[PDB]
């Protein structure tokens, strides 16, 4: 038996782990003995599995299968349906859930030492991703998972793209739902995505962490306040571009160490080439952890 080949009729629904546009993730027991002793796994599937969606999903699956890192969720295998060949991605189950939910739950009971451990791990997962010339395009605390108190992993790759051989950016021609409040300026203006725009987004994740996911302080809430809550639809993007151009930025989170705030603001450079590298961010964060401890 090839253990990466999962028979769908043996997957028992336990609970839903998340849903949105395109897909959902469910906690399931893979229980071929049918006695409730099988392994519990995470199962990602498509809500709307059109030809185009399935094509993208299969690339996503290949991306995840190609990544082996302590801070990247583990690929376990796939399901194929008969006939139209619907696909399910089977992953390890990380029982503490998303980092967004975890931090929202425990708040300041997670101390700065812990937050920086998570930061370093996110940085390392991202640096590793970049070595494979993959661009994540969706880095947010909702996409990061908690294995245990001491380890987080990047948990979703639904928007991940491979760079063209001869280019250092990927251009999206027809944008779908876009997490615009995590986007670099050049992603908003030109739909250009690169390691450097992933670094911009990482700065936003660092902000999320240090606000402890306080809803009033969320990137959407803050940017909307800065451009005006009256702005709607496409005018949000117009005003956001103008704001960023003029160095409008998320504020320093309350109680945030200065060295950490400085990292955020460096990630949020309008000049793409001046943004730090993930290799350097991981070094810098580990040094800060070292100084604290
Ligand atoms: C991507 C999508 C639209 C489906 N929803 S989301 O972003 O809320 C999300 C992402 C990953 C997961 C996910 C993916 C793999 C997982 N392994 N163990 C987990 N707890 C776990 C969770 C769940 C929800």
């Amino acid at each position: 038996r090839d253990p990466t080949q999962f028979e769908e009729r043996h997957l028992k629904f336990l609970q839903q782990l998340g849903k949105g546009n395109f897909g959902s993730v469910e906690m399931c027991r893979y229980d071929p003995l049918q006695d409730n002793t099988g392994e519990v796994v995470a199962v990602k599937k498509l809500q709307h599995s059109t030809e185009e969606h399935l094509r993208d999903f299969e690339r996503e699956i290949e991306i995840l299968k190609s990544l082996q890192h302590d801070n990247i969720v583990k690929y376990k295998g796939v399901c194929y349906s008969a006939g139209r060949r619907n696909l399910k991605l089977i992953m390890e189950y990380l029982p503490y859930g998303s980092l967004r939910d975890y931090l929202q739950k425990h708040k300041e009971r997670i101390d700065h030492i812990k937050l920086l451990q998570y930061t370093s791990q996110i940085c390392k997962g991202m640096e590793y991703l970049g070595t494979k010339r993959y661009i994540h395009r969706d880095l947010a605390t909702r996409n990061i998972l908690v294995e245990n108190e001491n380890r987080v992993k990047i948990g979703d790759f639904g928007l991940t793209k491979v760079l063209p051989q001869d280019k250092e950016y990927y251009k999206v021609k027809e944008p779908g739902e876009s997490p615009i409040f995590w986007y670099a300026p050049e992603s908003l203006t030109e739909s250009k995505f690169s390691v450097a725009s992933d670094v911009w987004s990482f700065g936003v994740v660092l902000y999320e962490l240090f606000t402890y996911i306080e809803k009033s302080k969320s990137p959407p809430a803050e940017f909307m306040r800065m451009i005006g809550n009256d702005k709607q639809g496409q005018m949000i993007v117009f005003h956001l571009i103008e704001l960023l151009k003029n160095n409008g930025r998320l504020p320093r989170p309350d109680g945030c160490p200065d060295e950490i705030y400085m990292i955020m603001t460096e990630c949020w450079n309008n000049n793409v080439n001046q943004r730090p590298s993930f290799r350097d961010l991981a070094l810098r964060v580990d040094q800060i952890r070292d100084n604290m401890a």
